């Protein structure tokens, strides 16, 4: 968990972001040339890096976002596909790992169902190892089919990692389930547009700190003819302090040096912001004191996580009760989208 | 959602939060003095605040922390009680609702369990309409019994308001049970000692912005013998955005307006970022798109809420791996919780 | 007043300010290309926003800055013209307002007097609603006739927009003058190049705050051959604090919802800080007080105000004194501003 | 215009302002006691701070806020008189200038009419040289008689000196009719309590890069049994740039040297922003190219400004249907301030 | 390197450093008292930071400032003497190393010179393991006898320790000198008082990441009758990144872990900003390359260190030129230092 | 030392600073282009900012970083040559001073040992009057042969001028030489890549401080294929505080005025922060009042500076035990850079 230096170490992870400029493609060749674009960058970043383990493009960086219904279908890609494999060789040029962003991936029912979210996570083998497909969709505008599972994967020098989506973000409950399976880094790809900015710039820090992991975030920038995307790519710590963050600049890069040690020692010795293991402990010191045990109150005290678990039905009607019924709102009307 | 102004209308609710200075007390007598301190207090603040709905102090700010525990159990109120009496009068006084902490409330079992640590609301007519036991005590150092139950109670011009208390909320769940029982405002009343400082300024805005909610923080100032609490009381609005903000300073105050029509306009016409309303409606514009209906998806995707909420006991040992397995650590004991 | 959706309601106009690229062109064919270039980035970002209202683009955001005086004269614009009608079918085809720049507009006296520097607001039928030309020009660079009025106009909702440029918002009277005249919100656009960045950032605050306004700001970026332009467009409440801002990133992009609503209710039930009506109504406690009327003190006691309306000769010969006698320095000559 | 350093040299002018904790008193012999207090305070600062030509304090300083109308008249002062006699020695003593607040001052019909809110500027002889009563008063809290003028002398080493009073400093006008007066430093003396900090911090610079003006600010502390006021005294460039600023901390103290010639090499030499000579000739370059002559134009181009010279009552009323008719709103009663 | 929690481990260092309040004394019945408050404080705090290994207060903690030369001489300390020992009691029983303030500390020649300037550091164990003179006295209004010496002394868990004192900190050279000696954490214990707030917050992190070294920071608060202390204390890593830092509140705490493996890995693996490896090894790619051996260049390439190093008579008569010849200045005259 | 104006007096040097962005350059065609580039923006960017006297470029603007050794050696220039000549006819074309960058500069023994990394100060006249090769290369991955001198020039108004280049910056050492040679304004030319951005801002703000200098930073900007650039030029005033300072847009520009009668008159009149002087005359009232004369402690008491200048050997071998042996680490190999 250190910021400054270009190496790395065996105890460290050399994690690097990118604040990709957004494409504005429109066919399959299009995409290919722009994904040979992304491996180039890797090669050449890497002679700069000589400690980078890990390289983080933006979600969409590889198609850009198609919102043309047709085009998103004609250019959805296989995992693994041929854009895997540009990004496979990059990996194994530049002995490094690598988070590649496709949008779309092609539905088990393509072209009958909405492509998914997809990021993949390749080894420096060219090993696609981790597949996470976006479980919260930017809806309305946004039309992907959700996926729904997070994994950790085993990552450089043994690194536990997580991937997760942009819009994800916003959810503390993405980055707790993360890091209760495991992960001690969260990365967090996006293509996240203007208005959000310092929301977003926020929201990384917090979940840092509040599942003491360390986040890395790689996003877009430019404006794509629909969107401008704030950049703000960062590495931060799991004590919630940033390492490095990018500003709004086209093709900016972070660089950080995350310490394998130093997450385990904290999760193992820290005491009061033990955040992970003091959910599950409640009040150890007060049972303890009035002759309860020493292991303080595991049960979940939380209603809403219960009911949600158990009638998600239940869960939903409440809170359509708090904001409204329909997906859409007559008020602020989009196609597609129902309201009334 | 607007600051700087002394004044409050029949939309806004004016809240006020203070920076009050930690007492360092021994006694039952010393405890009512305060108590009396903070009556006049809110009296005064009034003269100056005539927009005043909602005053707000710090947990610990009635009796200070009670490190002695002959002495915290022979400081423990009942509620109601003498101090919440005190309260009581001094809310009807100032025609104004407030917030007061209780540290410790006496346990059922009194003496022979540990005390609540509990938070009241108190209407402009002296009534007690919430009491809060905080559920998540700031071991290792604090030794509450831990409350089980979060609470939404109407508040000043129907304003819906939660209380928590200081450590709860380092968990984004608990601010997420609180807004999707309907609360508008979550009051964290804290005697938050360094070192936590930034993180905890950061907390409070990502919380506010993840869950749609105004939020007001009251947070104790000064050095107590043990503790430098560091202040930075402060109003956020429901978009993530602070209202005012206190610095580290004693006795500190801030006040702004929380509108209640605006809070319930977002709530109802949001779309991207209505993410109470979102997290149980995932991916509605690509199931519409796939022919799959219009309500997107309300079930739980995430495995940790899961087990949590179906075997606790599993989720407890699943985080006893990931940092230890005893409430202690032998690298650094503390005496009366066990390690090893 | 509320940032981070995309969304707008029947209470709020959705307002997006653009940190258009400046231009650098030389003709009026390479106009007319640009002012179809931001007529599609009207309807793009419409798509994106559907809560947009009210688009916002940069003084010379459409021409460039014509340092040539024979391109300057060849390129400047008829109001209504070629370039107002291919902005105003932007504006019909993605249902908004529009605020769009003329760099230069004719003279009555064309070609043989400066142009002025000119904005318009287009309503969402494709109406020119207003037209205000530029009070105070960014002398001594810059070489536009200046112009002599401000307007207020009813925009999108209701909500009254009057319409400033660049240089003018250093003068806090501009400010003023068109909050006294009921606008709600003072859109700035500028071309506002290094150096004074930061003292720009915090004049459009300090001007939401002292004027009860909501401000938006759309400022140019990138280099032009001769300046580079800082960009930070914003969106700014009433109350003084920033809704969303940009960087320095070329074509970014922020947007926010400012409620009508809440704006009334401030400027109706404000007190301590309702600067319009407390500067009309001085000491109103005082002579209360004292028994003399409830209405406070009307009368002007700024000596230079008032010897500026009777005798703006004399304001002039006396601010000479405190500055200089010539509208040029000969310790840093300019050719064509004389000296000595 | 430099900071961090304790001298002065002949060029420049050594300003040291007091974030000066608020006093809570209710008697003449109490305030005669905390007069003394400010006396001893100049004397030790002028031992550490060898520079010190010119020491400011907070409005309200000498006396606190007299809450209670009996208090307020029986501790209101003469000017000269026995506080300003107590100030006067300090000043000689330690070989300063000081700007000293009477709060109140007795009215020239006292005890029948509200005293004024006053400050004077002492130089290092001891002599009173300005007297400043607020034209702006803090309404509706505060009930002070409002003064008419404000004024410029000659302080230490030739500095052009203003002085003005907390709420005056939200109004522009009030900082350009001292700069047009010739003012090359505005003294702005405050007991500006919470909740509008970061909104008077910024208004503070902002009227520095307006006025091309010196600005210093001193800003009372604490808790006072009403309110509590937020510190940030500051010493401010004539560019707009913080020399250096206080925190909230009680009895705080910032200190930095303004240049002389600096300010009048900038007003004579300085073009874009030169704002006072600009304002008055405006488009200059523009009249020059047109064939109009050399000096732009004068002429106020603001019908507000106009209107309030030449008809207050109606300028009145225009603002009375843009906020309100009368003083006071039924939604936020104040005894003793009408409405409805 | 890690921030936010109270424990400690193993690896890490629990450094606390206090924003002490300075006090305002005369005999040394009261430095003794003021001693033993200290020495409470000590214990109180390893209360709540179980993971305390190293306390820290600012320069003038125990004495405050003498600024009458009687009281200077009369209360000056034995080293080893009773304050120590007062202070290696508490580091005794709170099982803390700590650092301590003598000012003054006696001349081996008492009273017929200055006494010395001082910092202790006490080990749990209570023993003095590092005595450091202050070497640049904050002249002109300090009069400490220059000490000539600075240190390395193994600490709590073997980290390597050198102290400095507050002026000392504005010059690099002092920062270096402890780092090349190997120190891995440099303490600069101050009493700094305003102006120089930013500058001096800057300056340690600017040191931290220069000489590749932990850095702790305590500074003193409040008013002593003469210089108000601003604070800021804080523990910053040796990438230049601030762990925590307080602000200008009284008594104060910051608290943060510094990894000892962490540094120890940074200072061997680093290459990019490995700034002691590098100065002494300079352009060693390009001496390869060009056939001239693989250690780079050693040689000290600065005349200025050079010349002051064989002649210091030389290197202050060029000073001179550059800055005045005498220690004062007619312009600022203080009585005791020479000018003209 | 004053910002935002566009002009410049007698008395102020008017300095720019250019965000260039890195040039990916392979042949010295595109060299010579490129330069043409840069000559085309000094004239127009003096054509805005009449007070131009000094602009300043990145390090690497002309020919970018020449990855490829080859290219590199078939690009290294001569100075005097032809793309010095291009710059120098646009300094007397904009009657400005220019610093430019040669990356490579042709050693002495050309194509047979590593080009130097240089920097030219150009007159206003078109002269060459300072060559600095850079001390300091960027090791591991740039291979620069090292320069060995500094040098003081007088500049524009007879400004004080030294050269520093990128690396060179974070070795306080150098800002003291060029200081103590008489330099009034240290130009620091960097194409500083991500990731150590805000470490380099501030550094460059404290050797101004700590050198009591003008300090101006050209960095560049945007992607080269290997590196991103994190902008940030800037121009700092002698007291630490920044004047204007850019982001990390492409072709930036700030401009701000300095002046030499300020830094002068500082240089004489500061004491507390007169650094220069302090440094050289330590203890100066402590060995008045101790009867040892009135110029205070000349000698260096920093054991490192001594063993460094009289045997450097001795101190490479120092520092090699606290860091590594050997240039290269196993743990982050890297071709052509020994190891083991
Ligand atoms: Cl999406
Ligand atoms: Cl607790
Ligand atoms: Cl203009
Ligand atoms: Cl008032
Ligand atoms: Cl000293
Ligand atoms: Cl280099």
């Amino acid at each position: 968990m250190r910021h400054g230096d270009i190496s790395s170490s065996h105890d460290t992870v050399g994690i690097a972001v990118v604040n990709y400029k957004m494409p504005r493609l429109h066919t399959k060749a299009e995409v290919i040339e722009n994904a040979k674009k992304i491996a180039d960058m890797v090669v050449g970043m890497k002679q700069g890096l000589p400690g980078m383990d890990l390289v983080v493009f933006p979600e969409y960086s590889t198609m850009g976002i198609m919102y043309d219904q047709d085009e998103m279908f004609a250019t959805a890609a296989s995992i693994p596909g041929e854009e895997t494999a540009i990004f496979a060789e990059a990996c194994k040029k530049a002995d490094t790992w690598g988070v590649f962003s496709l949008t779309g991936e092609k539905h088990e029912d393509h072209p009958n169902k909405a492509p998914y979210n997809t990021l993949v996570l390749i080894n420096n083998k060219g090993e696609i190892v981790q597949k996470y497909r976006k479980i919260i969709p930017w809806c309305p505008i946004l039309g992907w089919y959700p996926g729904d599972t997070t994994y950790v994967t085993e990552g450089p020098k043994g690194l536990k990692i997580s991937l997760i989506v942009c819009d994800d973000g916003n959810y503390p409950e993405i980055w707790r389930d993360c890091a209760m399976k495991g992960a001690e880094l969260i990365v967090r790809c996006q293509g996240y547009m203007y208005p959000a900015k310092e929301q977003q710039i926020m929201m990384a820090k917090a979940m840092a700190w509040a599942n003491n992991t360390y986040v890395a975030v790689a996003n877009a920038t430019g404006f794509d003819g629909v969107y401008s995307y704030f950049g703000h790519s960062a590495i931060i710590g799991f004590d919630g302090r940033t390492l490095g963050e990018c500003g709004t600049e086209e093709n900016g890069i972070q660089y950080a040096e995350v310490s394998i040690s130093q997450i385990r020692d904290f999760r193992k010795n820290a005491q009061s912001q033990n955040h992970l293991f003091k959910l599950l402990h409640r009040g150890y010191t007060g049972l303890i004191n009035s002759g309860e045990g020493d292991r303080g109150v595991a049960e979940c005290p939380f209603d809403f996580y219960r009911t949600w678990v158990l009638d998600a039905e239940k869960a939903r009607e409440n809170v359509e009760k708090i904001t409204r019924s329909t997906v859409g709102t007559a008020e602020c009307p989009i196609q597609g989208i129902p309201n009334e």
